[PDB]
């Protein structure tokens, strides 16, 4: 019934902000145990998928987003060794691993203490990591024209892209 | 009195992390009527002064903080809890930032609620905007206007802002 949830808090243009998006999401009830998520959170998910520059998304883009939601619920799951609902340092670096990414112990260092709660990283932290980091690489490869780990930006193309994320 | 509201909350270490400088500026009242600051925005707070890399900041920082906060207040109330699409761009080009059509729209229509921007979003905006520049600032060795970034540079710096 991911469409029902949808469609209750979509605009008459059949797309939904990220305050309608937060709305969608919550009642759907997919972070079960979990933290609900917040609005910056879905506001970096409306980012990801945003392929228009318009701050909305579409129910197709929805569907991606949901599927993508399900796998790095999965993953939290099973780096979440305690049940808890919330990963320790360890984990969080680990599951950051295991999407893929190959990022410096000072990288890695710097997204934990940016989360860390008590030494916790809670869901809606781990989720906005997850989706963030999809987007800023995504940002980052289109302007790595000759596929070399590095980039030139010009600034309005460096802020745009980094203040809509 | 900043400091006492700063000291009542800041940690054996003398600094406040994101969530207690959420409590340190809502026990202000710096805020007022205005909806209170969220997480992530005193999160974009902490990274705009994190000079020595910390997810914390201390109170000389904080002071600065203090001060530039107290300024984008006054322009939040008397620049226009909301403002318009028209008077957010008008703020970004008065703190000096000449940016294209496009560039602002879309700044604007990430905080867009109805039309409107809150007070706590008016705000990210403005740190947001200053600890990215700063950031790329940096790398612009020829202040060209331009910058190289290797890509687990520029994850980290973006995921710290």
């Amino acid at each position: 019934s991911v469409y029902t949830y949808f469609s209750a808090v979509a605009g008459q243009d059949g797309e939904v902000d990220a305050e309608e998006l937060q709305r969608c999401l919550t009642q759907s009830g997919i972070n079960g145990t979990y933290s609900p998520f917040s609005l910056e959170t879905c506001r970096i998910m409306i980012a990801m998928l945003d392929r228009d520059h318009t701050g909305k998304m579409g129910f197709n883009a929805f569907k991606e987003l949901w599927a993508a939601l399900n796998a790095w619920k999965e993953n939290f799951m099973t780096v979440d060794q305690d049940g808890s609902g919330t990963v320790e340092h360890h984990e969080l670096r680990q599951a950051i691993g295991l999407m893929g990414y190959r990022l410096s112990p000072q990288t890695l260092t710097t997204i934990v203490k940016r989360y860390s709660k008590n030494g916790r990283i809670f869901f809606d932290d781990y989720v906005a990591c997850c989706v963030k980091l999809r987007a800023l690489t995504d940002f980052f490869k289109k302007r790595d024209h000759l596929q070399q780990g590095s980039a030139d930006f010009i600034y309005d193309d460096f802020l745009q892209g980094t203040m809509a994320i």
